[PDB]
């Protein structure tokens, strides 16, 4: 019964069987109650502020070949770009002028910048009195150390899938063990660390989703980014099925229940598979939004998956748009950098 599973989630009895049953039950009443539970936990632990992280996707060059990703090195049907360090710093300054209190720098795994150009950019943005989050992939410990000394605050490195076998198949350059080692290094170096996964990958099972939730809970990540897999036509997974929105939403809800004081975005991928999907997600456990701040002409060239929303509008539309979103949801913009505010419990 769904009622018993809800009761067990409310009492914090997070067993593998409870999580599996929550993900397996398709009843509308159960799902809606699960979403309401997550929404209420969010409100109680992290409040009504929705934190805005402005993302600058500064290079679409990548040395890796992940099977799901439109930026994979084997994709020749993509114009590659690199923003200059001046462009990046000035684009970050514009976001700070527009009210962003975190700047996220994301790229393909592009050797050009690494490590010293990143360090220089980070130092310049940190002068602006905002948080800096990096999302640059897997690099040596030394690189991560240099970026932390340069002033970076946070690092996003989704774990993608906690099934090592599936991970290696989808990410043939690397392994789950290396991904985890990177995440543990980042945590040791004092970053606020973000993990997370895709839902609906080819070959991924419900039990794999449970393992993603247990992985996240085990490592107590500061941020958890979850979205559906969206097939990209210039990849080997072009003909695979999209991930299910509702199932993905359930993963966000369960993440909030498991990690009640974490920061959880309503991802652009959620807003891409379903119109209004980010807004739904912000009402089912999420408390962060990441407006795209990549300038034209580059924005349209950074498509990990197709259909990405926010491409046709002026490149300064996203921050005002999310501020309108936050208001029409009855929520408030973040007042500070939106770092994790831990609530120690039992
Ligand atoms: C209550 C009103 C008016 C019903 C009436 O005609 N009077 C009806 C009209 C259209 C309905 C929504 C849509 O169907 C889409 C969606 C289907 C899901 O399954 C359940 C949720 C949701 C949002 C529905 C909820 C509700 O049911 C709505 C607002
Ligand atoms: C907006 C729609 C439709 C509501 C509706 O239209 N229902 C009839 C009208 C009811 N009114 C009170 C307005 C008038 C009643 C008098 S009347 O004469 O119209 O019958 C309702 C129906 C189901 C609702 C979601 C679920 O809960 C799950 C989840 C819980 C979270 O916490 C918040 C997010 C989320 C996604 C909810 C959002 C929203 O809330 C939904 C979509
Ligand atoms: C960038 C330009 C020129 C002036 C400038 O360079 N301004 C730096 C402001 C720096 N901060 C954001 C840190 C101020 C915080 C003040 S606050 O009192 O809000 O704490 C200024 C002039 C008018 C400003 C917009 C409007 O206002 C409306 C709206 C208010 C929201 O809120 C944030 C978004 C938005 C669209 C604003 C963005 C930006 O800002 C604008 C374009
Ligand atoms: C109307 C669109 C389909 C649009 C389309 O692409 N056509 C479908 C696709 C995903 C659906 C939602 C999710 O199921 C989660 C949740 C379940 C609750 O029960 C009712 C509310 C809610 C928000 C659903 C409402 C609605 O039903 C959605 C938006
Ligand atoms: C300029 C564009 C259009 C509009 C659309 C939504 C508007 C925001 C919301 O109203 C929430 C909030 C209310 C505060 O009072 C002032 C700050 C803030 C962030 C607003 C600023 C601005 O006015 C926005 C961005
Ligand atoms: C930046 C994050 O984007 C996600 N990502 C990469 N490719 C896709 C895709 N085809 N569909 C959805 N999400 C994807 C990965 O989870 C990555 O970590
Ligand atoms: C920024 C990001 C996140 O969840 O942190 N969201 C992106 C998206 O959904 O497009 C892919 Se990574
Ligand atoms: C553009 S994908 C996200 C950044 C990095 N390449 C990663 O895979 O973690
Ligand atoms: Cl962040």
């Amino acid at each position: 019964t769904g009622r018993e599973i809800l009761e067990k989630l409310e009492r914090r009895e997070f067993t593998r069987e409870v999580l599996k049953e929550a993900l397996s039950i398709n009843d509308r009443g159960f799902n809606e109650a699960l979403f309401k539970l997550a929404d209420e936990i969010r409100r109680k632990y992290v409040g009504d502020e929705v934190h805005i992280r402005a993302i600058i996707e500064f290079s679409n060059v990548c040395r890796k070949n992940c099977l799901y990703c439109g930026l994979r090195r084997d994709n020749k049907n993509l114009k590659r770009y690199r923003m200059t360090p001046e462009e990046i710093v000035e684009r970050a300054r514009l976001a700070v002028q527009f009210g962003a209190k975190t700047i996220v720098l994301q790229s393909g795994e592009d050797p050009y910048y690494m490590p010293d150009v990143i360090s220089d950019i980070v130092k310049e943005i940190k002068k602006m009195g905002v948080a800096v989050t990096l999302s640059l992939g897997e690099w040596p410990r030394e690189y991560y150390e240099k970026w932390k000394e340069a002033g970076a605050d946070r690092y996003l490195l989704r774990h993608e899938t906690a099934n090592p076998v599936l991970h290696r198949k989808l990410r043939p350059d690397t392994s789950f063990e290396n991904r985890l080692n990177c995440l543990l290094t980042l945590k040791e170096l004092g970053y606020e660390t973000g993990a997370g996964s895709m839902v609906g990958l080819p070959g991924q099972t419900i039990d794999d989703l449970v393992d993603d939730l247990l992985f996240l809970k085990e490592h107590d990540f500061d941020m958890v980014g979850i979205g559906p897999f969206i097939p990209h036509p210039d990849t080997p997974l072009a003909n695979e099925k999209k991930g299910d929105f509702t199932l993905t939403l359930k993963m966000v809800a369960l993440t909030r229940i498991l990690l009640p004081d974490s920061n959880i975005p309503a991802t652009t991928a959620m807003g891409t598979i379903v119109p209004g999907g980010r807004e739904i997600t912000l009402r089912c456990g999420a408390n962060v939004i990441m407006p795209n701040w990549t300038p034209s002409p580059y924005r349209q060239l950074y498509q990990l998956y197709p259909g990405k929303i926010s491409v046709f509008e002026k490149d300064t539309a996203s921050i005002p748009s999310v501020m309108k979103m936050i208001e029409l949801l009855g929520r408030k913009p973040g007042r500070d950098w939106g770092g994790r505010k831990r609530v120690f419990e039992t």
